[PDB]
């Protein structure tokens, strides 16, 4: 039952991360681009009747021309009964009408088919539905389900057209068997199981798989990347996304190695999905929370945002001094529709305890970004001082300032976040990990000096960090006290002489 | 250079975890049992000259008849020069004198050979040394090194006799190539490279591998388990140990699957090694710290303990409701030579906010264990109350009590620890993760009610937790304020009616 009396929006509703106006949101679904309308479509696991997961569960729907400003629509798909759910799935555009649902009056770029998990008591099946109006309303296929294996742990179909083998491909999870199942189909209705894939960090269950061709930077080559969500049992606690790099022939995915790697090593990036019908590269986003505490965080009358849309590539990067690995790179999608309210620019700054960088903006939108390239100098300092810190400070409210801290330690070659906020309490905060680290090799070397970069964006209750031009991504929510939100940024150190040179510093106040 | 002026031993030196009397300890080495003398041997990476890592670096040495009472000996092996180190390695007993070092005056069970990494500037090699006095003094082999591949990233040899292929086997890490190399030898001097193994979570580097037959519970069969340390780049930050289950023929290790699993999901369990010459089962221990902060924790005039000795088996356990996996099990070695100073024993207690469990012991050793079997009842409580907490409280000093918290949440089916202690500060505490969790399936079901077990031991500055009879292990150090150490244990809940029934509760104060 949503309490419309208490609205936390003013201080903790993100400006450029999608949130439903009210109710509960989890996994993003049916992500696609309408080439005719030039519209991005976001669907999502949606309970409008509470700020927690519940059935009946629907596909919510929003559209955007630029992946930052969203317009929320009426519910797109709903269950047959109150004790049922339209669980996760995906959308394809059936340009050549292989499904037989579309006539000449439906533009080929708008021949929209949803493939989703129908959840009923003791049964999960893969069902389809078609939209004749650009993805706003759907008709369920008469002969659903299209796949039934008599299981209650069988969900999250990601479907794509595979040109090379001239067929539809589904990757779907046999969740508690720890198997990604690869099915093939000529018409999206009649499916054949081609192979099973089992690898990486199993945790409790497999969920929301994905399989897509990702370009290698500065080349004409590409690799197939298999995405996989696990929850619970993440090594960081709760829910997390992992990936595998290799090749696909339409029947089997063959990884290049047997290594485990995570997509994002924050706590709050789960159920990642890619957009269908992108013409250049790979774009996707995730649900920006963690199953451990998502339904308890102090937001109202909604819970959950998505991450920003991110652009995915592969790059050879040093994982140690000697060895390079083909690694998943992600950078945020931030178009010119984002307004810069104010900015601080500094160059070649030798950081010390008497030379802090402090923003002095007139007001605050609660939306900021910081772009920093730094070099570690050859200075011996005591071990408590081998670091610098970016402080994100609230306004002073009732005599107190709340803040979160993003730092780098030169002795550990590791970034860290501390999202610990004194006095803010909510159920299951025992699982709300406060301190997270990311080890990185230098981005570059300036003679013998190690060079690193960091891009960060803060949007009222969520922070996204991208280290070394997207080599590592870390997504984390944070909850300041009632009425408090980000207002100013400081960069500080305790070193008396310079250990860090900030070659370039850009801190901007942004708005929609 | 160690200050003997300040000694923290009284409040934070463990009683039954080995610590050097003074200086720095990291990885355990040369672990073996002398069947003739009936003595367990522990060697360790040792810097006597500071409470941080430094060269010259030695093998320290201690012995025990029972794996809890340790006698520290003279340094066993030292480097040729001050800018060199005797890095990690292992010991075997050359019963049949394959090496030719041992005549009829040396009992077969005492034909002790150390295989270790010799660290010199820009070079790491595998060297051997032999002991004619039961492992107290060593003579380096005159034709060292026994393996040189012209690398400065080539270390941590674990050697064993393989009967099936009638040869010595060495597993060693080509650290920055992410390879465990398997070599073979008739005589411990002349080696042949047989295979390279690469899998699991790579992080920054491969270190301290092991390969051993682990018995399957209730069976005469076993599996080959490959152990692997990575540091830095643990998904929990810093250093961690992982394992692989499969088969070995003397030349190649073949895992049964391609899954990644960690040995211990605490922050402070690294460089795990197994004892040689164990006749019943598999025994091992690790370094009980994390490279991120190990050299900064507030102990003096030593830093670091080992973990307890643990007993390793394989058991088929539910990782989800549907599926069992052959899983590494570990339980602590705690013999009857440990005195029970006092204990609290309770049976069939329905836990509520008016019925807390509280120890009322006359004094404190700072050494306690708690053994609990609990059951989750069918009670609906508000989301903030779906849990119970074990509080480990210091004595009141300067008007405050320091505490650490171990809990279970029935909504998340997860254990958690909070080792956050306010007002205790030390360098690199930004990496000192305070909140850790572990998801488990129930140990058993009583009709429809979920049953779980938990064994924990607190030894002044270290806590070891074993969930569901050793299904999951979690090791963490903790640092209370100056003079404070564990004094009393409480078990509490906020539920007004019973959510948890404690079938069995045993809390003991222990001593040497
Ligand atoms: C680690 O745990 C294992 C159990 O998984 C323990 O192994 C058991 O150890 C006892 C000896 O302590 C063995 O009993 C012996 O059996 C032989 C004949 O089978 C008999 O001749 C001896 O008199 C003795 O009773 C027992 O068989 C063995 N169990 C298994 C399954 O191997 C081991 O002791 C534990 N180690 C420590 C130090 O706690
Ligand atoms: C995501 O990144 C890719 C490049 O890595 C961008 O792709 C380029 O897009 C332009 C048109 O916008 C094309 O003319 C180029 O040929 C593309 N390059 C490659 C190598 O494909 C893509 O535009 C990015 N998308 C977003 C939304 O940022
Ligand atoms: C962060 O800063 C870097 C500059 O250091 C930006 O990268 C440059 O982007 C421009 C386009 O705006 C390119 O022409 C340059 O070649 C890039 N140079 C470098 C140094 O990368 C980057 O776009 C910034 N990131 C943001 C705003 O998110
Ligand atoms: O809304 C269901 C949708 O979410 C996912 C991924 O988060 O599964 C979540 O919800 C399920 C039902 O409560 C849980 O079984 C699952 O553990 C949880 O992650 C998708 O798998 C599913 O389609
Ligand atoms: O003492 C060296 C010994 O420790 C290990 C494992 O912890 O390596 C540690 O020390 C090395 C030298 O400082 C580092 O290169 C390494 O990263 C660190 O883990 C063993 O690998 C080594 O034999
Ligand atoms: C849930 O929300 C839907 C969509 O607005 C509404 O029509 C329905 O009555 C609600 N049902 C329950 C059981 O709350
Ligand atoms: C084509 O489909 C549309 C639905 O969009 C329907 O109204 C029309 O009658 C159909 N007939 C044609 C165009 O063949
Ligand atoms: C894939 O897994 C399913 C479910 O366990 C099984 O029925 C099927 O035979 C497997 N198929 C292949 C080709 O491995
Ligand atoms: C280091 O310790 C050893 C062994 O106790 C000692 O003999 C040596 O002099 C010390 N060296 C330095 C450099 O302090
Ligand atoms: C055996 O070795 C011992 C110890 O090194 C030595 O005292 C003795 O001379 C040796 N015996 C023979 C026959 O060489
Ligand atoms: C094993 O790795 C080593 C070192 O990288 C390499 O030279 C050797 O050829 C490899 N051997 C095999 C059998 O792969
Ligand atoms: C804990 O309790 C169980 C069941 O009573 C017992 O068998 C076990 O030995 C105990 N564990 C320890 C480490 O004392
Ligand atoms: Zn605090």
């Amino acid at each position: 039952s949503i309490d419309l009396s208490v609205d936390t929006s003013e201080y903790n509703r993100p400006l450029i991360h999608f949130t439903p106006e009210k109710g509960w949101m989890n996994a993003p679904n049916g992500l696609f681009y309408d080439k005719t309308a030039k519209l991005w479509h976001l669907y999502f696991q949606y309970n409008p009747n509470a700020t927690a997961w519940g059935q009946p569960l629907y596909w919510g729907h929003a559209t955007s021309n630029d992946l930052v400003h969203w317009d929320e629509h009426e519910i797109a798909i709903g269950p047959e009964h109150d004790n049922e759910g339209i669980f996760s799935g995906s959308i394809v555009v059936d340009h050549n009408n292989t499904s037989g649902f579309f006539n000449s009056s439906i533009d080929p770029n708008q021949r929209i088919v949803a493939i989703y998990t129908n959840n009923i008591p003791d049964n999960q099946t893969q069902d389809i539905a078609f939209s004749l109006d650009g993805g706003y309303t759907f008709t369920k296929y008469e002969n659903n389900p299209v796949i039934d294996v008599s299981s209650n742990q069988f969900r999250d179909p990601k479907v794509f057209w595979h040109e090379d083998s001239n067929q539809w491909i589904m990757v779907v999870s046999k969740s508690q068997e720890y198997k990604i199942q690869i099915f093939g189909s000529a018409n999206l209705k009649n499916w054949v199981l081609n192979s099973n894939f089992s690898s990486g960090y199993y945790g409790n269950q497999y969920e929301c798989p994905g399989l897509i061709e990702v370009p290698i930077e500065n080349s004409d080559k590409s690799k197939w990347v298999m995405f996989l969500a696990i929850n619970p049992g993440s090594p960081l606690g709760g829910s997390i996304n992992q990936y595998f790099v290799g090749d696909f022939d339409g029947f089997q995915f063959v990884p290049d190695d047997s290594q485990t790697r995570f997509v994002d090593i924050g706590k709050d990036f789960y159920a990642f999905q890619t957009f269908s019908e992108v013409e250049h590269g790979v774009l996707g986003l995730a649900w920006a929370s963690n199953w451990q505490y998502a339904d308890q965080v102090p937001t109202n009358p909604w819970r959950s945002s998505t991450s920003l849309a991110r652009n995915y590539t592969l790059r050879y990067v040093h994982t140690n001094a000697e060895t390079k690995q083909l690694t998943l790179i992600q950078n945020p999608v931030l178009p010119d529709s984002i307004n810069v309210v104010d900015k601080l620019k500094k160059k070649n700054v030798k950081l010390t305890n008497k030379k802090p960088i402090k923003t002095n903006f007139k007001g605050s939108t609660g939306l900021f970004d910081f772009n920093i390239t730094f070099k570690v100098l050859n200075l011996n300092v005591s071990p408590g001082k081998t670091h610098f810190d970016i402080l994100i400070n609230s306004q002073e409210l009732n005599s107190s300032v709340d803040s979160i801290k993003i730092g780098f330690d030169s002795s550990q070659s590791s970034f860290y976040i501390d999202r610990h906020i004194p006095n803010v309490e909510f159920p299951r905060k025992q699982f709300f990990t406060d301190k997270l680290a990311a080890y990185l090799e230098p981005l570059d070397y300036d003679q013998d000096l190690r060079v690193f970069s960091l891009y960060g964006i803060v949007d009222k209750n969520i922070i996204e960090l991208y280290f070394n031009d997207g080599t590592v991504a870390m997504t984390n929510t944070f909850f300041m006290g009632e009425g408090k939100y980000p207002h100013d940024i400081q960069i500080v150190t305790d070193t008396e002489e310079p250990l860090f040179e900030l070659e370039s510093v850009i801190i901007r106040e942004l708005n929609k």
